[PDB]
């Protein structure tokens, strides 16, 4: 799995 | 921008 | 922005 | 699992 | 910014 | 940028 | 696990 | 696994 924002 | 997650 | 959490 | 938040 | 956590 | 993790 | 912020 | 973000 994964958990990825922009920033 | 953008926020994603695996579930 | 935003908030995020796995359940 | 995973908790995520813009700051 | 963020703040991200493993849970 | 960015913010990313592994779950 | 991680954890982690900007600063 | 892994964690990264931009600064």
């Amino acid at each position: 799995g994964y958990v990825l924002g922009s920033a």
